[PDB]
């Protein structure tokens, strides 16, 4: 078995060469070649059955990766386990190979207007497929934005994700803070505008320690909220300590992004509303005139149905969820069914 960094990546013969490419908090990425169809590729291996939370993960990333097929989501090409249930203890998910991500390229890089409308276009069509499945990604970030050479972007990291039915915190919407409940499709729009203002100054623009100096930086530019925005709160405790906070005047987008083209800014303004049911909807922001050079409905797909796990996974022990990733992989098995 091939070893990288001391790590065991039982992926041979079929795929060989391996190279650490990355990591998150859960699994680490290595490039390698693909000998069957003579292709670069990426594999991500993860070891989560010791974790209930870990198994949901997997789980929902490989349940929602293999229904989804469009230009701007990463897709899975095979999954690695073993033959047997009490054997399995790492999973390797073999992906198409990108050459980075958005955080490592911003530290690197500042982006011209055309990039950044580029690759905000690329979110954008990626999310409306999404979307239209009525799935919520839940934990889009720079990190999981994958670029290429050639520029193309694919959104990738779906652990996280759900059906729509009402690590960093960077990204989050003020909802999830305050409410625990009712999420929308609306926090995806928010991650997307707290993108877009990284890529305008590359750095993030509300990087609090924890929730609660997380509220203070998104109210500090935003201002206090609105008596309308005060309603959409539905948990009292989270109004009433809304309500303790002192009064807090809203920075204009141009102090903050003085050189920034003003179509961005105005899209930013309507990503980053306090109030979900007031914030831009995907496809009213694939419209917007900052975009317009790269909108086009025609070559913008959704999906053919809305996407359904058929089972709730939330209340499941993770020996359950075990079988159930088992189940889910056996298709990528020699004599499967
Ligand atoms: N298909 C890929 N091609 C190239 N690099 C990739 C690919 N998938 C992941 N990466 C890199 O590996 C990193 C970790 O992947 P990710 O899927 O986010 O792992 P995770 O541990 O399951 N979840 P998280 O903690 O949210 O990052 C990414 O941020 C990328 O830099
Ligand atoms: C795209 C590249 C790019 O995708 O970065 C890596 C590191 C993946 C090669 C850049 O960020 C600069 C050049 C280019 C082509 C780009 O942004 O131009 C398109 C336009 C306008």
């Amino acid at each position: 078995p091939e070893m990288v960094r001391g790590q065991v990546f039982d992926v041979g013969p079929r795929y060989t060469n391996l190279s650490y490419i990355g990591e998150g908090a859960y699994g680490m990425v290595c490039s390698a070649y693909d000998n069957v169809n003579k292709v670069r590729v990426a594999i991500k291996k993860i070891s989560p059955f010791e974790h209930q939370t870990y198994c949901q993960r997997t789980l929902r990333e490989i349940k929602i990766l293999l229904r989804f097929r469009h230009e701007n989501i990463i897709g899975i090409n095979d999954i690695i386990r073993a033959p047997t249930i009490e054997q399995m203890k790492d999973v390797y998910i073999v992906q198409d190979l990108m050459e980075t991500d958005l955080y490592k390229l911003l530290k690197t890089q500042h982006l011209s207007n055309d990039h950044i409308c580029y690759f905000l276009y690329q979110i954008l069509r990626g999310l409306k497929y999404i979307h239209s499945a009525n799935v919520l990604h839940r934990d889009l970030k720079p990190s999981n934005l994958l670029l290429n050479t050639t520029c193309d972007l694919k959104i990738c990291d779906f652990g996280l994700a759900r059906v729509a039915d009402p690590a960093t915190r960077w990204y989050r919407a003020p909802e999830i803070m305050l409410n625990s409940k009712g999420y929308t499709k609306s926090i995806d729009i928010w991650s997307v505008g707290c993108i877009l203002a990284e890529m305008l100054s590359n750095r993030p623009i509300f990087p609090g320690k924890h929730y609660l100096d997380q509220l203070n930086h998104i109210l500090g530019i935003l201002g206090s909220p609105s008596q309308e925005d005060l309603n959409c709160i539905i948990n009292l405790k989270a109004r009433n300590y809304l309500l303790s906070l002192p009064h807090k005047n809203k920075v204009p987008w141009n102090r903050l992004f003085p050189n920034a083209d003003s179509k961005a800014l105005d899209l930013l303004d309507k990503m980053l509303t306090f109030n979900p049911h007031k914030r831009i909807e995907v496809e009213q922001a694939l419209a917007h005139p900052y975009l317009e050079q790269y909108y086009d409905p025609s070559d913008e797909p959704i999906a053919e149905a809305p996407f359904k796990f058929d089972m709730e996974l939330d209340d499941l022990p993770k020996e359950k969820l075990k079988e159930l990733i088992f189940e889910e992989t056996a298709r990528f098995q020699p004599g499967y069914r």
